[PDB]
């Protein structure tokens, strides 16, 4: 592609503790893993790391702003 900067990717909630699903539709994630908000409930929120997709509440996580001026994971 000739020009685009990309990058419109949905919302990312930080994980501030560990959780391994229960449910089916339940995520599972680590304590400071990174998860790919996808859609919000009430208060359960969809999203996707390490290739699952599920459902968790957000109180175990945080909105993120951006990856900005720390990391680059190239």
């Amino acid at each position: 592609g000739s020009s685009g900067s990309s990058g419109v990717e949905n919302l990312k909630a930080q994980a501030l503790c560990s959780w391994t699903a229960k449910k089916d539709n339940h995520l599972n994630f680590s304590k400071h893993d990174i998860i790919t908000v996808l859609e919000q409930q009430e208060n359960w929120w969809f999203g996707e790391v390490h290739g699952g997709r599920g459902w968790f509440p957000k109180s175990y996580v945080k909105i993120i702003p951006g990856s900005e001026s720390g990391p680059s994971s190239g």
